[PDB]
């Protein structure tokens, strides 16, 4: 029971970190995970793999660490590591942080991911806020009749304080792939042609189950790389994975400026 | 094996009918289920849980009927109640309903539906002809070098007919989409694109299924919206669920009139 | 492990074959297996059935068979039948055929398919040259955090070769889709607009391993019908069949040709 799990984790987190409400929770991407500093200094810090739920029984133990950080007035439940489609496990396992966060009181849910752009305005470090997405994974993390709106997934709302912390912020829409194979040049040009601004493999499962317990979102991409095709050379997964560390104390600041006007 | 499943209860729907043959099947979508009673009144009505092949064995109280109705000279086995992919089960469970309809003697199937309408000329509670759908479930019902032909798969022969019925009918291309979400806007944008005019959740394994099974199918949607970012507004999950039960009389009548006239 | 069981592959072709290395491999799909005699004079041919991890191919015309054969300067492991995706198998098992002729040296993969052709100035009987893919099953054969680069995934340098054999050979977009169901009219014209030029039902899954691997991937389709409703007569898949015959004295010999070049 995803609902059970959730606040079986959530009471461990309340114990754990001896707050009973975080109002804001944070997910941070491969891109995001340099910036964790960069958001303030943790109140507690344990193994992501320690919560009920955060560890797929498929196998392994989750890498990721759950960070409790005072910004402004808010109390943030920060997830340092995410679990993805890619991996192969159900999609319960891929959204019980979202459920998990929402259940130890999350009212905004902030997802990060590393994402292609495919916008010729787009640049390498860019931070794009997520205007929309497209779920091209034909998966729905919901089972049953669990019918959800997704109009104004991305809350306007929150998007106008992100531009009240930098007017300057671009919108996109994501386009969320199953991954892990990067995108070929003839699948990026698919991928213009049906509106995509930016290209990941993680965020729009999470999203939806955000919504459908209530969650506002906020979506941020960083731009890792343009999209296969774009530049004429091959994608560096090297310059990929590196590409977080160029932009994390600028991230961090942004996140946590961000977070402040919630 | 799902073909001897369905011989099978084909069997079985024939004793409990008395009927040896039911030449015409419909398939009542959620937004049709209100109009079972304007179809005209069964001479057998069937617990679908008590039919080979039709529930999981492990399965919630879906409940479900198959009734046997004559109209005109027609026999028809009507689904009320069917298993959505989004249920999670095998699409085998999903297409059931069609292939021991087949069995049974069904040469057309009548697939019906609730959709969100795409085309600028659609209004919530218009009946819309199905002429082609786009399948963006990334599934099929069929396996193995099962290799059929959705050439005219919507019946043209059973569309003209239709239209004696009512000559202003409409019609579109519908998306099967997985579900059980709806569409974010850019999804909505992106299917017109594709050349969608409506977007819904079942029907595309079904006719797959009764093509492959060699029956004609007429396709009908009842647009119980219109699609994500048409209007400025959120989609309301109780105005399409309203919108069915508002078409019900309109619904089953159209059914009636079109079916006597195969 | 893929990896272990494609290895002991490798050994046991390495045993049974008494050749320590094939440097390329060459994948005859459906309507190639009659150019399996032309491609030359085999050493050795085994039962795919005897190799470790090989599921029986069970599609049309598909022998299960692997030929030894050199041509020009290299010693050519020619897997007569693959398995597809629609048989409902896992992509460990799809894949496995192309991962077993790397770890037995494969640097080369020669994949070839029947396909239909989106665009109307292509031929039955044709041979294209895949430049790119469509991945359009929302699946990858990766399993967690396996990146890859699908730039240049049909490599150019070994296009530029086909065309030294042949330089009226055309090149185009493959549109990978799960089957096993051919295509409505309207998924056709949805297909062109993603920028497709050709569509079948194998292969993508093949070349994204193959890349992984780090093998380099020469695509050929034949063009076996035109797609759905680019004429407006529907499919014949006795006709997708003699499409296939027709071209195998001829498709053996430019396979041949090509590979000697390598
Ligand atoms: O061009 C692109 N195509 C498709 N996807 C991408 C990503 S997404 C990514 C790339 C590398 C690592 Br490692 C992890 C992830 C997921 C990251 P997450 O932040 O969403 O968890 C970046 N660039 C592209
Ligand atoms: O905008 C839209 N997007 C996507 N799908 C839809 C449907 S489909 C539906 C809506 C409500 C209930 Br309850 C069930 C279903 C499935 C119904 P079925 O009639 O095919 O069985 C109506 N409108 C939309
Ligand atoms: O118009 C078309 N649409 C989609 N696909 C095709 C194929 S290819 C094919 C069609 C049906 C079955 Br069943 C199997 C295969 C693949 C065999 P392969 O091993 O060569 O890939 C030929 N024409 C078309």
């Amino acid at each position: 029971d995803p609902d059970e799990l959730a606040r079986r984790a959530a009471q461990v987190i309340a114990d754990r970190t001896g707050i009973g409400e975080h109002d804001v929770a944070v997910v941070l991407g491969s891109g995001w995970l340099p910036a964790v500093a960069a958001l303030g200094s943790p109140t507690t810090v344990l193994p992501q793999a320690e919560l009920p739920g955060f560890v797929p029984p498929t196998a392994a133990g989750h890498a990721g660490e759950l960070l409790s950080v005072p910004i402004g007035a808010h109390r943030v439940l920060v997830l340092a590591g995410r679990i993805h489609a890619y991996e192969g496990h159900d999609l319960r396992y891929v959204v019980h942080p979202v459920r998990a966060a929402r259940a130890a009181g999350a009212q905004i849910m902030v997802l990060t991911n590393a994402a292609g752009g495919l916008r010729a305005d787009l640049q390498v470090g860019q931070p794009v806020l997520i205007s929309d997405h497209l779920n091209l994974t034909a998966r729905s993390p919901l089972v049953g009749g669990e019918f959800v709106d997704l109009t104004d997934a991305y809350s306007p709302r929150l998007r106008e304080l992100a531009r009240q912390s930098d007017p300057q912020l671009a919108e996109g829409v994501y386009a969320g792939l199953p991954g892990p194979h990067y995108e070929t040049p003839a699948e990026i040009r698919m991928l213009q042609t049906l509106g995509a601004d930016l290209v990941g493999m993680s965020t729009v499962h999470e999203t939806i189950a955000a919504r459908a317990a209530g969650a506002e979102v906020l979506g941020v991409s960083l731009v890792t790389n343009l999209a296969a095709g774009i530049t004429g050379e091959p994608l560096s997964h090297a310059e990929v994975l590196a590409a977080g560390a160029a932009s994390a104390t600028r991230m961090g600041a942004l996140l946590a400026d961000v977070i402040a006007r919630f």
